[PDB]
């Protein structure tokens, strides 16, 4: 009998993993994965295996996979809108489960998420009055937060369940946080760049994507396969990632799924990590001010680096190659808009970055990052207000840190708590 | 020539420091500090060395250092206002500097974080047209967020700073951000349970404890000198700490002292962190309505157990022994409110509960926990709304985490970015 529920699904799913991590660990616990040395330590972990996160694991070569599904195999395999983008509802069935979802599963999502996709008047209100100089990653990150006054994981706790049902209740939660997303980051983008327009209603006919161009004013045909696409690739990147890293840290501790997500975007909107997006705009943006040679490229480069700064949307912590985020988006643009001189000037910077990063010696990955490629994407259709792209990269990622979340407290992961020490403590030990 | 001034005696240290961690990594970044296992991963990274934290060490045993400073030993050496608890000011300067400081350069700080005590109209506004419902942690976590306009390491960078001026603007927005910490906190205070009253000005011939206690209301004059003692015990407990980490981990990616501060506060709002605040109350709370017998109070800590649930106030992840917080509470009731009803029900459960605790052979760690102690002393002063206790722990931790939060970026600690893997990629390892 029956039809679709990704919670039952997991509730036949949960029993077996908490059965096989037991006797993993029964034998091999004891196991030396690593040692840690000193430069790891002051090193941020650099090097360090510290977490497990298991819907994504990242290769330092061959880079980002789902399942072990690589970004050109979820291309392929995950369903599509009609037409050709993946629909980032698979994705994250894709990532919950383990497994490739039918067409029927995904239209699941997508009616879920709609029936989900409701704001309270305090959320409302506080996005009303804020005022616009508040950057758009503040803003989005406070209204989260004062979210989980309707958190369903915070109402149980307090109740007293016991903890064999918290991923019961972080689902719901997860499930609500990610309906509500796109409603949210519209409400900013239509406050601050559209004043006195209404991000209008959802419509459960349509999948989250098209709902969220729709609330941003979006008609382009093709704007609408960009966000699928752009959904798609940002919404993970394993567990050490600042953003994802900080949710898991958060969450250990027990606080909702909202209050989790929340500090997962103060972490994304730092310059060296998701605010790249933005950082990467504004320094084409100041380039283009002041069609040029690559020898004045290259000055460019120079004098930024001479200033003690970073060339945004290059390197990587774990990266060692170029980013098949960035290929992924390259491949786009050259499909759609190839002729786009500020995606000109990206290719051209392809060939000269990496070079110059090499020359100077420092970065231990000289290639592009996914942020080198994202905003040129968006300044083509209409969108241009950089400062605001970061929100689209903390909607998308939402997918691959909610879906975690709830693994994590199905499998009971404790409180995240490692020990510290001092300069004089190391000096001593 | 010339008078008191923390940044010019930070700008003395910094080059120092930096001198001596160079010249140690040269020699032993290379150095095995310890090894990684699976249970490790698995287990929260639990007894694993992961990160450099200098303003506070924890051992095991003894408890918190500050320098090498123990609570017995801040108690004793930290300027007090008259007149026998600790100015968390000094606590600062300690924290900061690695020095006791004079009581002339403990009213510096006093004036110091009088005079930048000023929130802006949005923050204002945004505390004003909070529903009731939405808790007092997240209240406060969103006003942090929101104040991140006003941030001047946000906007150096933006400006394009040689990152070796960032702990100076990091310094800045720290010394501001504790300065508004009680003004924001009083707000959240004054609003939700004291309607129509106005939490009034800030004297700059107070101390920052004094100014606090006016702005929340209360007159007692022990009432003072318990929140000295609460502000300075709370400051840091290491780096290992699910708020401090977070805030170490987000600022990590150069997001601003703000935004990272909240982040931090999302992680203290976890019951399995400083909500245990509230928790230990409302438990206590409850215990009541349900002076009892040994044997009764026995089987109601049965039933929380049995039921799933957490004892809140018990257990650490490092401590396994009593945690000097708590004794330092216990030594602050004895003196002033040893009669006390609570307190003597919080004297009675710990004889009870480690022995309950040691029985289940679950906890490695039976021992009371700071939070099973702070809600008892401020319910005698009158402050019985337990939903806020957690906000004056936020306050406190403030002084730890921002106090590192500058020798982080005075360092240059690069971005914490560690290795993650799935069980199937471990299993396959
Ligand atoms: C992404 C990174 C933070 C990784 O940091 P890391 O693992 O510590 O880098 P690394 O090991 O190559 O660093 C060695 C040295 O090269 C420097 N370096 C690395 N990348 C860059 C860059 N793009 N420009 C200039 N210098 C750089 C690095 O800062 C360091 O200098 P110093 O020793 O004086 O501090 C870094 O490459 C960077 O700052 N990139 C620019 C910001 C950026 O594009 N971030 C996005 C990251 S990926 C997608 C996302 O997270 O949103
Ligand atoms: C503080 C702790 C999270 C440390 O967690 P940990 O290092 O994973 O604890 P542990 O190594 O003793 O855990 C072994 C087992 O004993 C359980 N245990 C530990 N403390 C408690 C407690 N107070 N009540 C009941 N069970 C407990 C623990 O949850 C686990 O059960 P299982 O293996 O089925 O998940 C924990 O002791 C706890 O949950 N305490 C109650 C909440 C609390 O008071 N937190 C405040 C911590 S200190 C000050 C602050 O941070 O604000
Ligand atoms: O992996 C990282 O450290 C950062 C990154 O590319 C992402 O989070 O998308
Ligand atoms: O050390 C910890 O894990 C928690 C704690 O006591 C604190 O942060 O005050």
């Amino acid at each position: 009998a029956s039809s679709t529920n990704l919670k039952d699904v997991l509730a036949a799913l949960i029993p077996k993993e908490q059965a096989r991590i037991k006797t993993f660990r029964q034998q091999h616990g004891g196991t030396a994965l690593g040692q840690i040395t000193v430069d790891m330590s002051y090193g941020g972990m650099r090097g360090m295996k510290g977490l497990v996160y298991e819907t994504s694991v990242l290769d330092p070569d061959e880079g980002i996979r789902f399942r072990g599904f690589s970004i050109p195999e979820c291309q392929k395999l995950l369903p599509k809108g009609g037409g050709g983008e993946p629909l980032p509802e698979g994705l994250f069935w894709l990532l919950v489960t383990g497994q490739i979802p039918t067409g029927a599963q995904v239209s699941w999502l997508s009616k879920e998420w709609a029936k989900r996709a409701a704001l309270p008047s305090h959320v409302v209100t506080m996005l009303d009055n804020f005022p616009t100089n508040l950057h758009p990653m503040s803003q989005l990150s406070a209204a989260i937060t004062a979210l989980n006054s309707e958190s369903n994981f915070a109402r149980a706790y307090a109740e007293g369940i016991l903890r064999t049902k918290y991923w019961e209740m972080v689902y719901e939660s997860a499930m609500d946080l990610i309906a509500k997303l796109p409603c949210v980051a519209a409400k900013i983008y239509r406050n601050l760049y559209r004043a006195g327009s209404s991000i209008g209603a959802i419509d459960s006919k349509l999948d989250w994507s098209h709902n969220f161009t729709n609330m941003l004013g979006y008609t382009d045909a093709q704007f609408t396969e960009l966000m699928r696409l752009y959904l798609t690739i940002h919404s993970d990147h394993e567990g050490g990632n600042v953003s994802a890293h900080t949710s898991h840290l958060v969450g250990s501790a027990l606080s909702d799924p909202y209050l989790s997500f929340a500090a997962a975007m103060n972490g994304l909107a730092g310059p060296l990590h998701g605010l790249a997006n933005q950082e990467v705009l504004g320094w084409l943006a100041q380039l283009q001010k002041a069609a040029g040679a690559d020898a004045s490229l290259r000055d460019y480069i120079w004098n930024t680096l001479n200033s003690g700064r970073v060339v945004p949307g290059y390197g990587h912590a774990v990266l060692r190659k170029t980013d098949p985020r960035y290929t992924c988006q390259r491949e786009f643009a050259l499909k759609h808009l190839p002729g786009d001189p500020m995606f000109k000037l990206v290719a051209q910077l392809y060939k000269i970055v990496p070079n110059v990063l090499l020359e100077q010696g420092a970065a231990a990955n000289p290639w592009p990052n996914v942020d080198a490629h994202s905003g040129v994407l968006l300044q083509y259709y209409g969108m241009t207000e950089m400062n605001y792209y970061t929100v689209l990269f903390g909607v998308s990622r939402a997918l691959g840190v909610l879906a975690q979340l709830i693994w994590s407290r199905a499998l009971g992961f404790p409180l995240e708590r490692p020990k510290s020490m001092s300069t004089d403590g190391l000096i001593a030990l």
